């Protein structure tokens, strides 16, 4: 139907905007601490601690399959990256501290993303 096509175009355009958001958030992790899944070879107990692992590569795979239907779903995954790290790692670690800085800097980006998503529809 034509309605299905219009819905698909809206999803495509959201995907475009989320790709720009993802790039901007990933620039706030210049150490690449959050770039890839935590390795279960290197951290074999990880899944005993963290039930829903997340990372920027995993998000990018979902995004490119147009698997984010709205900005809330995308933010949920971003918050998992941060929140997982802040539980597994202690406050005195470069990992925790990177997550704090990514959360604080990403908030600014996400605030305007929400306005754009609402504004453009």
């Amino acid at each position: 139907s034509m309605e299905q096509v219009a819905m698909e175009l809206r999803l495509t355009e959201l995907t475009r905007l989320l790709r720009s958001v993802l790039d901007q958030l990933q620039d706030k992790d210049p150490a690449r601490i959050f770039a890839q899944p935590v390795s279960l070879k290197e951290v074999p107990d990880y899944l005993d601690h963290i039930k829903h692992p997340m990372d920027f590569a995993t998000m990018r795979k979902r995004l490119e399959a147009q698997g984010y239907k709205n900005l809330h779903e995308f933010e949920e995954d971003f918050d998992l990256i941060i929140d997982n790290c802040m539980k597994y790692n202690a406050r005195d670690t470069v990992f925790y501290r990177a997550a704090v800085r990514l959360r604080d800097q990403g908030g600014v980006v996400l605030r305007q993303a929400r306005r754009e998503v609402d504004s453009i529809g």
